[PDB]
């Protein structure tokens, strides 16, 4: 065959449908992660500083990242984590979240390697995995309105899955889609077991700054001997609401790094300049105003946290049932109660009832949810049917044009 | 081992020794492959409008190609290529043309493949093949002032490292370092061979529009038969003098590009927003221009045309010894002449003289040029010993400043 077989398996991505539907029809899209406002007037004033500044932030810049922002990364992730960062040794910009995971998995995750993921889980993970040669080995929280923080990781079901082939955990907190932000009990449950069994922890912390209600982020690396076997990825996107901008980055100790830095120099070699310059700007306006009530990191999660608790009691008019979320863009819905009363919707065979329930919710109600469905193993999704995910963070206009859409089903229902 | 094998042996990089070596002297830098003055007007006002326009320009676009963009290159490239060529089918849209290459080599090269690379080669080529499994097989331009052109593919040579293995042909035209343009007789002889064997073209052609001395760029995908075994990559940092945009895209058909796709979606899932809306205006105002006066392809290669032969002239004052380039930004010179008169330079164990040579010349000089060595499998290196690549797409001022450090070249010798 023509393509290697370091594909198989994973060219089915359902994304390129759910934008499809979401867009043409009159229709509330609350599906897509990312926001519909603008980002912070100082993000977009500090990409127009880069493109209109030094004429030569058109050339490239350094490999492992335009070093301005390097720097600012390491200082103010450096106090976060409670941790000496080395900008040249201990950070990598990437092109996104999505690549710094992508780097992450090329570096370290090779054939026969055992990778450890929690379900629900951001759906990359599985792929990813794959294509590296892994094969994934998945956990599922255990549900319990209800709240994420019920969702439990068993600890003896978590501790079998370590096995002597286990390379990599991956934990996502906030999480994507379920809005779970995990516990420090919870990331010292996962930090001693990868220290038993001499495992790296990816870490996914791009919705960092999205946490509600008094919840605390804690990065596991900031964990008593956690700093030499994890990575930490964000997103500049996800923390300055500019989800274009596609810039990222891992965090971690040099001895894992060097080869994050290996595949990165075989690969992009380079991410853009300006972008990187804007992220520094952006990064050192937020540092000068750390803890400050005009930050954008103190302001953005109490708005969006508003958006959240209007979500929640307008899905309720229509007897959807939230589950609340303490981090993230998104809350899920279980729809147990329609799939028991309509239970026969149109779909092929083995199609998840979340699937079906979609499709009919955006032609008929005019709202787009995603399934979450596309969140588990395949084994798991006949399973794990009947949940969807919505996203509020999304202008005001957005969420009332939701409730015009609601108003009309619940005359229906 | 923690690190995945697909890592092993393309850690090193060469070029960090001579950077590292550059910054620390008071030295005019023709090691640079960019500009060391602006991009055109036109280009950085484009982005400058893709970052104060449309708010949502800073949230995600489509995953294979901001759709302004790939309608342009489908248009304008279809055209070249005597092609008709679908915007979602044919076009990905990519972190440079870097990103291109590797999305190119990780679709389709797998364990035990082989790939034809042409040397002098840009030197991701190896290391790319290597990571993807594949076992890199190579064939040498025969040297023929002399002229990149009078550096011959022999046919026999060529047509003998073909086998049942070969995946794929790397070839990049105009070449980086030496400058040759393949005439329309070598890219039929490569399409000759591909046709029988199977074989896919990858064509790197990011320095299409740095062509001199009437030479003209062919296309090899434009040759009969070419279109369907045929990878086209081109580089808007190339492109419109902007190498920090990072922005690069892949042609090709549907059959091969639908495996990219899937490399992409696993990888980087989208590219940046605003420097794609950038690219596709700065291709509109070419296309609206396309053979004119003012237009930027018609009198940017004619600017560094003009550079080039003062390069060449003042290089010689010196005893480096040009090979005239019809292409690129770049041109090689000969030392064998130093290699005779000084031929033991202070170096490591089976060091290529012309990287004791490059060093000697940064520290003693004030001059950088990257050494060619390092284009060259290491086999050949030994023999390959004696050229070095000077960059002369740079400010008339740079070149002044060059020259004055060839005025103080003789003091010494
Ligand atoms: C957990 C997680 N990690 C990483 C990423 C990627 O971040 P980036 O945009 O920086 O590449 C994302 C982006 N999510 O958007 C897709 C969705 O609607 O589910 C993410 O949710
Ligand atoms: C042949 C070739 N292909 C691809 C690329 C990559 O293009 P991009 O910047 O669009 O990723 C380059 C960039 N070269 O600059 C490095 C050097 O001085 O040798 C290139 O020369």
């Amino acid at each position: 065959q023509l393509q290697a077989r370091r594909l198989d398996g994973i060219d089915y991505n359902p994304w390129v449908e759910f934008v499809k539907l979401a867009s043409e029809h009159d229709v509330v899209n609350l599906g897509q992660g990312f926001p519909d406002f603008p980002p912070p007037d100082f993000a977009v004033e500090a990409f127009q500083h880069a493109v209109s500044g030094d004429f030569m932030l058109n050339q490239y810049t350094k490999t492992f990242g335009y070093p301005p922002l390097t720097k600012i990364l390491a200082s103010f992730f450096g106090e976060l984590l409670g941790q000496e960062i080395d900008p040249l040794r201990n950070v990598l910009v990437t092109v996104g979240g999505y690549g710094a995971l992508f780097t992450a998995f090329q570096a370290l995750v090779d054939e026969g390697d055992e990778v450890i993921i929690i379900e629900p889980f951001f759906d990359c993970y599985e792929p990813m995995t794959m294509m590296a040669g892994g094969r994934p080995v998945f956990v599922s929280l255990k549900p319990g309105l209800g709240s994420s923080s019920n969702w439990q990781l068993d600890p003896m079901e978590l501790a079998g899955k370590f096995t002597s082939r286990t390379k990599a955990l991956v934990l996502n907190t906030p999480n994507n889609p379920l809005g779970k932000v995990f516990s420090r009990e919870e990331l010292e449950l996962v930090a001693s077991l990868c220290q038993q069994h001499d495992v790296v922890c990816i870490t996914d912390e791009v919705y960092q700054w999205m946490v509600y209600d008094g919840h605390q982020h804690i990065s596991i690396a900031s964990l008593p001997g956690m700093w030499e076997r994890t990575l930490t990825i964000g997103s500049a996107g996800k923390t300055f609401s500019a989800t274009g901008w596609k810039v990222g980055w891992v965090l971690g100790p040099d001895h894992i790094m060097k080869h994050l830095r290996t595949v990165h120099q075989n690969s992009v070699f380079h991410c853009p300049t300006q972008s990187q310059a804007a992220v520094a700007e952006s990064f050192e306006r937020e540092q000068l105003l750390f803890r400050q009530p005009s930050s954008y990191f103190v302001q953005f999660p109490q708005a969006m946290q508003r958006c959240r608790d209007h979500m929640i009691r307008s899905l309720q008019s229509v007897g959807l049932k939230p589950i609340i979320p303490q981090g993230s863009y998104f809350l899920i819905t279980d729809i147990s109660d329609f799939k028991r009363k309509m239970p026969d919707l149109p779909g092929a065979v083995d199609e998840p009832y979340d699937r079906r329930f979609v499709k009919w919710m955006i032609k008929n109600k005019g709202l787009v949810a995603i399934p979450v469905s596309i969140f588990y193993s395949v084994p798991h999704q006949k399973h794990f049917d009947h949940y969807i995910r919505f996203c509020f963070v999304k202008d005001e206009a957005t969420l009332q044009a939701m409730d015009e859409k609601l108003r009309k089903w619940k005359v229906e229902l």
